[PDB]
């Protein structure tokens, strides 16, 4: 019924997605620290972005509402697991970024 983690095929599937954002993802396990503060500033949003576009554009990909529905939860939940972020904030704080800065285009 209820299950919890990950199937051993879908943690596959969102590892082979993650490959390009591996750099984003991972600095949201371990940030840097050698920085500045204006940096950091910047720095998050565009890891945070970068992953969550990649995550929105690896769910355009499928047609199926079973499918996209499904893919829009794992990936987050993939995600959420290499940061202190849940996929309750991460969601959320990528709203706030994507919004706030009205990007979103088309077939970037």
């Amino acid at each position: 019924g209820p299950l919890g983690s990950l199937d051993q095929k879908t943690f596959s599937i969102c590892k082979e997605r993650m490959r390009p954002v591996k750099a984003a993802l991972k600095q949201l396990d371990r940030p840097e620290k050698g920085l500045s503060e204006r940096e950091q500033l910047e720095h998050t949003r565009q890891c945070l972005i970068k992953i969550g576009d990649h995550i929105t554009e690896c769910l355009k990909e499928y047609t199926n509402p079973e499918q996209i529905k499904q893919w829009r939860k794992n990936l987050w939940i993939f995600v959420s697991k290499f940061t202190e972020f849940d996929a309750r904030k991460l969601h959320k704080l990528y709203k706030h970024a994507i919004k706030k800065r009205q990007e979103s285009q088309q077939n970037s």
